[PDB]
Formats: structure tokens, sequence, C-alpha cells
């Protein structure tokens, strides 16, 4: 059976082919150059988790590519309505949606000394090292999805001289439409000193263009 916390997913319909099994709150990557991306037939998703699957995480491009919102406790013995799922997102039912979260050094010629820190409206504060791979930032039940969730974003270096290189404030928002995820940032809360391109749908890769 599946568990009511975790997800499991197999290569055939009715539960057959191969198997595969994902815990909550993980994000996974099955494509290669457009082919054998889908590997999937049969699903389940238990009744206190959620799965979201992406195409090719479309930006709302001129073409809506391919996108389903597994319902919190539900069986699909079929899935290929939307066999375009190049990532995937498995989220459990404490967190409505989470977001790709990364750090580049556009001026810091040196890594991991570089130290950032992220934390929306009275969410787990996640920080992580210049370096390190995409970080998962998770948000809880958001409803309506179209309203402003207010953030904070701090970054200090975690060697000298060791002050607050930025402290700032910025903005997330959802749309259930497409599943899409917006950061709205303004010179009235976020620093001209970095700021963050949406690399992909649900994607945010943050670029620190000046130390000031
Ligand atoms: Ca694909
Ligand atoms: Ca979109
Ligand atoms: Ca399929």
């Amino acid at each position: 059976s599946v568990d009511a916390n975790k997800v499991k997913f197999f290569f055939g319909k009715n539960c057959t082919g191969e198997s595969f099994e994902y815990n909550k709150g993980e994000t996974v990557r099955f494509n290669n150059g457009d082919k054998w991306n889908d590997k999937f037939m049969s699903c389940l998703v238990g009744s206190n988790v959620r799965c979201n699957i992406w195409e090719h995480n479309e930006i709302d491009t001129p073409t809506p590519g391919k996108f389903q919102e597994l319902a919190q406790g539900s069986t699909n013995n079929d899935l290929t309505s939307i066999n375009g799922l190049s990532k995937f997102q498995v989220l459990p039912g404490a967190f409505q949606w989470a977001v790709d979260v990364k750090i580049v050094n556009k001026v810091n010629s040196t890594a991991g000394s570089y130290e950032m820190t992220i934390t929306p409206y009275q969410v787990d504060k996640v920080a992580c090292k210049d370096g390190d791979d995409f970080v998962q930032l998770p948000i809880p039940k958001l409803t309506p999805p179209d309203s402003e969730i207010v953030s904070h974003l701090t970054v200090r270096q975690t060697h000298t001289p060791y002050d607050y290189v930025v402290n700032g404030s910025v903005y997330f928002k959802y749309s259930p439409t497409t599943g899409q995820v917006t950061v709205i940032k303004k010179d009235e809360t976020f620093p001209k000193n970095m700021t963050v391109t949406q690399d992909d749908n649900t994607s945010f890769i943050f670029n620190l263009n000046s130390e000031k």
C-alpha cells in the first residue's frame, strides 16, 4: 500500500512494469534529452502529501507545456494525458507549495565564505552557503494563492570582514493557473546589490553583483 505520509510511482498502468518510491518534501528531475523523461504510468499519493509535476518548468512562455497537481489523497492508474513532467516535486500536507532557490557569486570569487539566509512569513528559516546545490524553500497553506507573502532576505559573509552584505525584504506570490511562483522585489525593500533571475518556473537564482 501507499503510506498516507509518502508517495510511489510505477512504470505500468494498474501498478506494473517497474517500481519507485519517494519521501515527502523532495524534488527530482527525470529526463535524458526529451524521450524517457516520463518513466511513469501508475502512481499513488497519500492522504497527507501532494505531488506537483512540471514538463520543462515553463515561465508563462508563448506555449503552455504540461502540468498536474496530484490531489492530496488519490490514486492515478494512468496520467499519460500529461506525459510531460521532466521535473517532479513531492510535498507534505504541512507544505502547500515549495520553491527552488540558489545563490551564485558574481563578485565574491571565493565561494562557501558567503552565506545567505531567507525567511518567509514565520516559516522554518533556511541558510545555504554559495557552492551547495539548489535549496528548497517550502511554504505552508497560503490561501488565496494570489496573495503576496511577506519575506526577509539577509546575506552575511562567514569570514572577516563579516558585516551584513545586504539586509532587506522580498515578496513571493503563487498562481494555481499554471502552478507558477513569481517574486516581487522593489528598491523600497530589496537591495540594488543582489538580483534574482527567474531561471525556470518555481526556480530563482540570486546573483551578488556588489559586495557593499
Ligand atoms: Ca519533456
Ligand atoms: Ca507557467
Ligand atoms: Ca506514460
